[PDB]
C-alpha cells in the first residue's frame, strides 16, 4: 500500500512512466489539481535539498516529499512526457524545435553551474515537456547523480608547502575545476541526437569500440541525414563534442553562438513563460 | 575557561605542544594517570568516528572527546614527543633506529589501507614516540585530512552505456583507485629525511622550483651524507619516490624489501609490544 501521509493529501491514479523508478498521476486533495509522483525504491534527501534550493523555470520543482517504505517525490505535472519519446526510432525534431528546446537546456544548465551544481546525468530521459505541443517549456529533472561544487580537498592541500605532497596531486592542478564540462559534453550529445535522430557514438555497425569512439571524439557523421540541417547547428555541436574539457564550450559560449542568436525563438520562449505564470497583482 | 564536562573528569596542566592546535598534559581524575589532550579551535566528528573504529598499536587511540567551545580529544600520553624533533636541524637517526620506526609506519599505513582509509598528511609532525628512548613504539596521529575509500561515483557511472559520458571520465578509469599511493610517497619522503637529516625536495640553494623537483622525481642527492647509509635503505627510498603512482611501491612491497628483512629489528618490535601490553589472565 501507499503510506498514510501521502494518501492523506493525494489520491493516486494511473502510471505515466516506468524507469528502473516509477512515475504516477495523482490529484492533490486540497486543490483537485493533477500532480506527478516519482516513486524511488528504498543521497535522495540530498537530491531533495538541492531541488528545494533551486528556482529556475527550466528546472523541476518539488511540491512535496515522503520517506516511507519508499521515497515519494511530488512534482508539477509535465503532460508532454520525456524528450526521449520524441527522438526514439530515428524520429527527429524540426530544427526550430531543437533550437527552442536546446536554448532552454543551456539556460537550465547555466543556472546550475552558477549555483555550484553539476547535474552529471543529462540525457533525453531527464528532459521533460510541459505540453503535447511542439513549442513548449522543458524542464530538467533527476538530480540523483548531481554534485555540489565547493572548497576542494585540492585547495586545502595547496596552502601548505608541498614538501610531502605526491606528484600526481600537483599534476592534477592543471585540469581541476573542469568537472562541470561533463554537462556540456552531454548537451552536445543531446543536441546531436535531436538534430539528426541518431546517436553520435554507438556500437551499431562499427568495429571501433564505444570507448575508443568517445575518447577520440570521432562521432558518426552520416552526410545524408545532416544535409537538411544548417551549418551553424552542426558547428555548435562540434564545439561541444571537443575531447579536451578545457577547450570545450561552456554554457556561456554556447548561448553566444550564432545558432542561438535567433530573436524569433527567444520571443517564443518569453511568451511561453508568461503563459505558465499566473500570480499576483503588482504596483503599479 | 575549559568546559565543565572536561573539568569534571580531568585536571588540566602544562602545554606539551603548540601546532596551528594545542596539546596539553592532563590527569584523569578516576585513575590519576597522565593523558594528553588535543585542543582544536572551532569533519572533526568524522575524524573521531574514524579513530574510534581503528585498532592498531601504531595508531593513536581516542580515550574521550568533548565538543565545546572548541574540540577536545583525549588520548594516551606519548612522552617521546613528535618524530619531527628528532630530525630537525640536520639531526639524524641511526640507520637501525630508522628501520625500527619505518617498519612501524608501514604496518600502520598498511592497516589503514586494508581498512579503506587514506591518511593524506603523513609527516614527521604526525608521528609520535612512546618514550624518550631511541628504541620505542611509534604511533601515527592526525586524521584531519583522511579519506574513507568506498564505492566511487566512477564505478556507478560505468554500469550504464557510456552513450552520454564525457571522454575525461573514461580516461580517468586508467588511473583510478590509486589515491592511497600518496601515503606511500609521503613515507618515502619521511624515510629519506630520517636516513639523511635533510628533505629531498626543497628551495634551499636551487633554482628548480619545488613543483618541478617533485613532478620530475629529481630529489636532491648529496653523496657525502648518504655515504654512511646502506645501499638497501637507499634502494627502498628510490622505489617509494617513483613519480608514476601505479609503479610506486605499496606498503606490502615495502615490507618485503631486503632492508626490512632484519630479524633483530622485528624482535625488538615484538618485545616493545609486550612491554606496552598489561592485561588479563588467559586460558590456559
Ligand atoms: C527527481 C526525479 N528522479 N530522481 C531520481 N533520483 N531518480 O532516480 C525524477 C525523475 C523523473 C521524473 N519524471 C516525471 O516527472 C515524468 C515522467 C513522465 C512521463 C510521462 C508523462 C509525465 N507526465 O507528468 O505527463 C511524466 N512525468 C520526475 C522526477
Ligand atoms: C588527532 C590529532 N589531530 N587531529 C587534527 N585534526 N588536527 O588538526 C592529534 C594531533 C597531534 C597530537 N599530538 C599529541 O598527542 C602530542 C604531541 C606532543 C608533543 C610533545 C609531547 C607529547 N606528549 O604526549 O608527551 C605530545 N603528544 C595528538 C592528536
Amino acid at each position: 500500500v501507499y503510506p498514510k501521509a501521502l494518501r492523506d493529501e493525494y489520491i493516486m491514479s494511473k502510471t505515466l512512466g516506468s524507469g528502473a523508478g516509477e512515475v504516477k498521476l495523482a490529484f492533490e486533495r486540497k486543490t483537485c489539481k493533477k500532480v506527478a509522483i516519482k516513486i524511488i525504491s528504498k543521497n535522495v534527501e540530498t537530491e531533495i535539498e538541492i531541488l528545494k534550493k533551486l528556482n529556475h523555470p527550466c528546472i523541476i520543482k518539488i511540491k512535496n516529499f515522503f520517506d516511507a517504505e519508499d521515497y515519494y517525490i511530488v512534482l508539477e505535472l509535465m503532460e508532454g512526457g520525456e524528450l526521449f519519446d520524441k527522438v526514439v526510432g530515428n524520429k527527429r525534431l524540426k530544427e526550430a524545435t531543437c533550437k527552442l528546446y536546446f536554448y532552454q537546456m543551456l539556460l537550465a544548465v547555466q543556472y546550475l553551474h552558477e549555483n555550484g551544481i553539476i547535474h552529471r546525468d543529462l540525457k533525453p530521459e531527464n528532459v521533460l515537456l510541459s505540453s503535447q505541443e511542439e513549442d513548449c517549456l522543458i524542464k530538467i529533472t533527476d538530480f540523483g547523480h548531481s554534485k555540489i561544487l565547493g572548497e576542494t580537498s585540492l585547495m586545502r592541500t595547496l596552502c601548505g608547502t608541498p614538501t610531502y605532497l605526491a606528484p600526481e596531486v600537483l599534476v592534477s592542478v592543471g585540469t581541476a575545476g573542469y568537472n562541470r564540462a561533463v554537462d556540456c559534453w552531454s548537451l552536445g550529445v543531446i543536441l546531436f541526437i535531436c538534430l539528426s535522430g541518431y546517436p553520435p557514438f554507438s556500437e551499431h555497425r562499427t568495429q571501433v569500440s564505444l570507448k575508443d569512439q568517445i575518447t577520440s571524439g570521432k562521432y558518426n557523421f552520416i552526410p545524408e541525414v545532416w544535409a537538411e540541417v544548417s551549418e551553424k547547428a552542426l558547428d555548435l555541436v562540434k564545439k561541444l563534442l571537443v575531447v579536451d574539457p578545457k577547450a570545450r564550450f561552456t554554457t556561456e559560449e554556447a548561448l553566444r553562438h550564432p545558432w542561438l542568436q535567433d530573436e524569433d525563438m527567444k520571443r517564443k520562449f518569453q511568451d511561453l513563460l508568461s503563459e505558465e505564470n499566473e500570480s499576483t497583482a503588482l504596483p503599479q
